[PDB]
């Protein structure tokens, strides 16, 4: 496989304008016929150079005369000797059912639906499949009308009829120029949920939600989430939906989440399907940010596009940043933040320091689709919100319509829409754009000093990114580093230098300066990197009474939760030091006060509190070490949880008790009370015997919705209560008929602190309810024991690591995207102790020499190795 690069990016040859498609649609044989027009922009003798993957090509025409001045090479159709302009006719055959990949057109279930993002139209036919190329498209859809009575594309309906032999037909147009990433069809059986929304000008909006037969009691949540996203984009944005109609199709086989195809986004079943009783809390959240995310696509990606590949980030960074917006608007602001800081300094961080490092704007690829990552997708969003940081919400929305204004109906890069932002504010972003072009996480080094003489508060704050593996080269960054001062009252003291007020978000720009503050009328408290304000590990010798101080006195309810995160990694430390010592847990008591407080304030938001009583997960963890340690990280985790369900436990039941909810809302007070409540029985758990065994077990059963039930079922398997058997056993018959219920439960199964956790998880690759056939059973099984059981598999037999090459000798084959995506654990041997790596290497070595390896892993095996 070769590597392309971002700096070898030149301008298509040629340009194709409009594009009209039939598919004779057959799930063995589907024939496609696309006519395209096609204009030269490049020299008289350049070929047109034609992408094209596991196609049977039957024609090519060329203003209807047949071709002879063409060859097929691996991956394209070369076509010489074409006049400027031109009509293009290619007819050729693909087979859906024998597409395990999902990448193409593929069969879901009984439906047929399609996959283009980032380079499956050539899948589908010879193409120029590159987003910089943008056509009208107009779909004709040709299919048994029993089998596929519904037959979608992108745009309106212009056409249609009825043909012999039970076939009917339906003609799509789509009037906006598109690359054909955001091409989509889909053919099928369906119910489907009708609404409309009517824009702030007064276009109304036919919404059409397709879902399998008996799915119409899940779908109404999505639809209100989808009614939800357009307004929000209207007030906070000033976007309203383009298109007469908006269809979103929920289907069970899909490798990723959703997709933005324009006007017919396709969903991943997961994001789209809840009622009370199979869905959680969560699950309901994250419908909403995922509904909402296409959504906001279709300004942030389908108006303006990728020019290339590389630029991913440009709609990847600027859309998530969007979603946060969204759910932190509607929701609860401070636990969107908290939520998405989790998932950036323990996930992304991770990935930043492994052999898969790559810039928001990666310079070097082998295949895209290893590229949509938690560094394009969340640290994209961050670098956008540290713009927002830098230019404010006004600025930031006048950037927005600058950047819309000069590319609106284009394919752009993340320097236009930079450029944008810079013009339409006038803050300098010249620095700043380093951000697209360097991996790693910059490490900030606080050092402070008060001067009671002077009455002057000196931060002096230095900053290095360590070398990559991508990368040798590193160099200073702009980072907004946001503080607040606090007195001894908890108050805020105004920032000031020389009798004028100095902005709280400091421009840290050198690898060392200082910042000087006058008129600090008393030593203070610093907040440091307020609400995140830049994707940084943040290195400054706190005290842990400073740290308790502002989990009792910080403004923002962020820095209440981060203060608290800062005291816990100290004892992490400690106590992972301790348990390669054979040594037990050792916890001031003072430390253990503070989470008391917690529990006993009355006037912190329930939503924070339940944060603060929610410890960092195992990966969280795993970002404090060099090199890590995941049995200790498991084990003190564990005995961190039962010290402190022992220290507070009378604290704990009380508190689970005063939020008890008998009405089911998925309203956020609501939300946060049983965030709370489920955080306490956590620790509940883990505290006595049988107190904990009849705690979890009545929830289980009493419970009115599966949020308690399954944080009940979370419980019981955690904490290996008696139990949790019987538990397990009565999900397994109520639910298995049901996969995206299971999903959880297979969760619980490959995360079991249990002895015997492989040996369960093997079987289960026969359970009813487990197919390799789909990506979310495969990830909830299979991805969730590598990914987020790093106890059981980092086994030190290497147990762990024999299995996941097991499994991925099939799925190499089967599904190389899933594989690529449960390859993950195995690439990140350097941070492990040298016997583990040497397993790991082993793993990798085999996995290596696999017959026809796929890119995907190709690509991240070569990295690890290296
Ligand atoms: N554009 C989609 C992801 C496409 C994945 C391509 N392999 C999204 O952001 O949800
Ligand atoms: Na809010
Ligand atoms: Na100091
Ligand atoms: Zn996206």
């Amino acid at each position: 496989p070769q590597a392309k690069y971002r700096h070898d990016y030149r301008a298509p040859d040629y340009q194709i304008t409009d594009i009209d498609l039939t598919f004779d649609l057959d799930a063995q044989k589907t024939v496609v016929t696309a006519v395209s027009q096609a204009v030269r922009h490049g020299a008289s003798d350049a070929p047109l150079r034609l992408n094209g993957e596991d196609l049977k090509l039957v024609s090519v025409h060329i203003n209807d005369e047949p071709w002879t001045a063409w060859k097929e090479e691996e991956g394209a159709l070369v076509i010489s000797n074409l006049p400027e302009r031109f009509t293009l006719k290619i007819i050729n055959e693909i087979s859906p059912a024998a597409n395990t990949a999902l990448e193409g057109l593929y069969q879901s279930g009984d439906a047929l639906c399609t996959q283009c993002e980032a380079e499956g139209f050539r899948h589908i036919t010879y193409y120029l499949d590159r987003p910089d190329v943008l056509a009208r498209f107009t779909t004709k859809i040709i299919a048994d009308k029993i089998k596929y009575p519904f037959l979608l594309s992108n745009g309106n309906r212009v056409a249609q009829g009825e043909l012999e032999n039970g076939r009917h037909w339906v003609q799509w147009q789509d009037p906006f120029p598109k690359p054909c990433y955001l091409f989509a069809l889909v053919a099928g059986d369906f119910d489907v949920l009708r609404d409309t929304f009517t824009t702030r000008s007064g276009r109304e909006v036919a919404l059409e939600l397709y879902v399998d037969r008996g799915n119409l009691d899940r779908a109404p949540w999505a639809m209100t989430s989808l009614k939800n996203s357009m307004k929000w984009d209207e007030e906070r944005f000033g976007l309203e939906y383009d298109l007469d109609i908006y269809m979103i199709v929920a289907v069970d086989f899909f490798n990723m989440g959703a997709m933005e195809n324009k006007g017919l986004n396709i969903f991943n079943s997961k994001y789209v399907l809840a009622r009370t009783d199979t869905a959680t809390d969560k699950d309901y959240l994250d419908i909403e940010r995922v509904i909402g995310h296409e959504y906001f696509h279709n300004w942030t990606g389908n108006r303006v596009t990728c020019r290339d590949w590389f630029q991913l980030s440009l709609k990847e960074g600027l859309t998530v940043f969007r979603d946060q917006e969204f759910s932190s608007d509607l929701g609860s602001r401070a636990v969107n933040r908290i939520n998405n800081v989790r998932t950036m300094r323990g996930l992304q961080f991770a990935e930043d320091a492994s052999p898969m490092a790559h810039p928001i704007r990666p310079d070097m690829v082998i295949e895209m689709n290893n590229f949509y990552t938690l560094t394009v997708y969340e640290k994209g969003a961050e670098v956008i919100r540290m713009i927002h940081t830098l230019l404010g919400e006004e600025n930031f929305q006048k950037g927005m319509q600058l950047y819309f204004e000069r590319h609106d109906g284009s394919a752009a890069t993340c320097d236009d829409f930079v450029q944008a932002m810079e013009d339409a504010s006038n803050v300098d972003l010249s620095h700043f754009r380093r951000w697209y072009s360097q991996s790693g996480t910059p490490i900030v080094t606080v050092k402070d000093d008060y001067n009671p003489e002077t009455e002057q508060y000196t931060l002096t704050i230095s900053q290095r990114t360590p070398a990559t593996p991508d990368q040798a080269e590193k160099q200073p960054l702009h980072i907004p580093f946001a503080i607040e001062l606090y007195d001894n009252e908890g108050k805020v003291i105004p920032l000031q230098k020389g009798g004028h007020p100095v902005n709280s978000v400091l421009n840290v720009t050198q690898a060392e300066q200082t910042f000087v503050f006058d008129n600090v009328y008393f030593q203070p408290v610093p907040a440091l990197l307020c609400e995140f304000s830049a994707p940084v590990k943040l290195e400054y010798k706190w005290s842990d009474q400073q740290l308790t101080f502002l989990m009792r006195h910080a403004r923002n309810d962020f820095s209440r939760w981060d203060a608290a995160q800062s005291l816990l990694a100290t004892y992490i430390k400690l106590n992972v030091a301790r348990h390669q010592q054979g040594q037990p847990l050792s916890l001031p008591v003072h430390v253990a006060d503070a989470f008391r407080a917690v529990l006993l304030d009355e006037k912190i938001d329930p939503a924070l509190a339940a944060e603060i009583l929610t410890l960092p997960s195992v990966n969280e963890m795993a970002e404090l070490f060099d090199i890590i340690d995941p049995i200790a990280i498991a084990e003190v985790r564990e005995a961190l949880t039962r010290t402190l369900a022992t220290e507070l436990a009378d604290e704990l039941l009380a508190i689970y008790n005063a939020n008890y909810q008998s009405e089911y809302r998925v309203e956020h007070e609501d939300i946060a009370k049983r965030t709370l409540r489920n955080a306490c029985l956590r620790f509940l758990a883990f505290g006595e015997t049988h107190l904990a065994d009849v705690l979890v077990s009545k929830q289980f059963h009493e419970a009115n919705n599966m949020t308690d039930a399954l944080a009940a079922l979370s419980a019981a398997v955690a904490a290996q209560l008696p139990c949790r058997d019987a538990l397990m056993q009565e999900y397994d018959d109520k639910w298995h008929q049901n996969g995206l219920v299971m999903d959880k439960w297979f969760i619980l199964q490959a995360t079991s602190p249990a002895a015997n956790v492989l040996e369960t998880v093997r079987g289960l690759l026969q359970h009813r309810s487990f197919t390799m056939s789909n990506p979310n059973r495969i990830r909830s099984l299979i991805g969730a024991f590598a990914g987020s059981n790093p106890a059981a598999f980092h086994a030190e037999d290497g147990s762990g690591y024999l299995f996941l090459v097991e499994m991925l000798t099939d799925l190499n084959s089967r599904n190389p995207q899933v594989a690529s995506r449960l390859i993950e654990p195995l690439i990140r041997l350097k941070r492990y102790d040298a016997k583990r790596q040497e397993k790991m290497r082993a793993a990798l070595e085999q996995l290596k020499g696999l017959e026809n390896l796929s890119g995907d892993l190709y690509e991240k095996i070569t990295k690890a190795l290296a």
